[PDB]
């Protein structure tokens, strides 16, 4: 599923992401836009052999199991394929664990490079929320 911007905002809000660990909803929309282009099926292989999955590009080195990242962890205790679902529940639950991990949203390189220190509320303007 490729979400619309306000559609994803609404879904993220309902799942508890607005102000989660102090990150306003626009942060999470901005992250999803630049990580996955709002596409729940997005996958990208990393140089270390791990792969990023889903709308928030969650990495198999730590967070999910994809059966091909030797020595990795599975901290969200889920198959990486669960992160590709049209339903974002599994991505949001795992994102909450990631953002709690110590480095906040810096865990998402795209967020740090393209969202951090910008007018992120812009990502939720015009939305009925
Ligand atoms: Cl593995
Ligand atoms: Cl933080
Ligand atoms: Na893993
Ligand atoms: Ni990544």
């Amino acid at each position: 599923k490729v979400f619309g911007r306000c559609e994803l905002a609404a879904a993220m809000k309902r799942h508890g992401l607005d102000n989660y660990r102090g990150y306003s909803l626009g942060n999470w929309v901005c992250a999803a836009k630049f990580e996955s282009n709002f596409n729940t099926q997005a996958t990208n292989r990393n140089t270390d052999g791990s792969t990023d999955y889903g709308i928030l590009q969650i990495n198999s080195r730590w967070w999910c199991n994809d059966g091909r990242t030797p020595g990795s962890r599975n901290l969200c205790n889920i198959p990486c394929s669960a992160l590709l679902s049209s339903d974002i529940t599994a991505s949001v639950n795992c994102a909450k664990k990631i953002v709690s991990d110590g480095n906040g949203m810096n865990a998402w390189v795209a967020w740090r490079n393209r969202c951090k220190g910008t007018d992120v509320q812009a990502w939720i303007r015009g939305c009925r929320l």
